[PDB]
């Protein structure tokens, strides 16, 4: 049991750290966008290829507001987008807006809250990583879920089981 | 204690190899960005730059690039062998690693396992590869992770479990 919950936490906190490193190579990715195209046409090809990833249901699924906490792409709440997010909560009562934009300033960190994987679905437990990008001046979030987290887990928690 | 840390690092392995397979996918989509609106050589330029500055990073990965007939495009470890056939190019530990990209690639997607240093001229150290033939760009794409680093990154987590003992 004490095994199980120390080797569910240190997975947890490996995970954050991954998605720091996915944050910083994903900025890197869309900067040849912005070193290459005009701001709205490379905003849109940004904004374009991170629809992608959330449409993979993979690891990460992105959220990207604007320093000034502009909802700029957020898929399971399509509504939000275009709008100031300062005043949104969770179903958890987070502002995770807010609290996006608090890790970018300290120049990147931790947003912890429950939100669906799509839009209408049953929230979950999540957590991400933000960062201001200078380059795309976006403050970018990877995501993930603890429930997927667990799934790619299973077969190293059914091994140390055994 | 012995045998839990042997099937936890084996696991621990495995899992990077999915991972490795999902970075593949999400960089191959990163890179179509602009392979849509550029002619092949200006979109080949932008995406092997972004992949200097992957491997640059020292981190998780590090990208290798070769085209569908084995001509290495992109591996700053071993950089005379970019723009030549690397067909007949052996790791240290005698695998011809291209070979393996594209029979993996062949497949719809795999891994090959060698030996080979993190830069040039460093030390050899166990490292594996997934690779995967992008249609788009016609490149066969490899993310690689050396065996090490995953070790240091499952550091804290073997110590969790050590400490339990």
């Amino acid at each position: 049991a004490q095994l199980m919950e120390h080797l569910e936490t240190g997975q947890y906190k490996k995970r954050e750290k991954t998605l720091a490193y996915m944050t910083k190579i994903l900025e890197q990715g869309i900067h040849e966008y912005y070193k290459s195209f005009d701001n709205d046409t490379a905003r849109k090809m940004a904004l374009d290829y991170f629809k992608r990833i959330n449409d993979d249901k993979g690891m990460i699924y992105m959220v990207v507001v604007d320093k000034n906490g502009v909802v700029l792409f957020d898929p399971v709440n399509p509504k939000t987008v275009g709008q100031s997010g300062l005043d949104a909560q969770s179903v958890d009562g987070v502002y995770y807006v807010r609290g996006y934009l608090e890790a970018a300033k300290k120049g990147g960190g931790y947003t912890y809250y429950k939100m669906p994987k799509y839009d209408g679905g049953v929230p979950e437990k999540k957590f991400a990583y933000s960062h201001y990008d200078e380059v795309s001046q976006m403050v970018i979030a990877a995501t993930s879920y603890y429930t997927d987290i667990n799934t790619e887990n299973k077969a190293i928690k059914e091994g140390v089981n055994k």
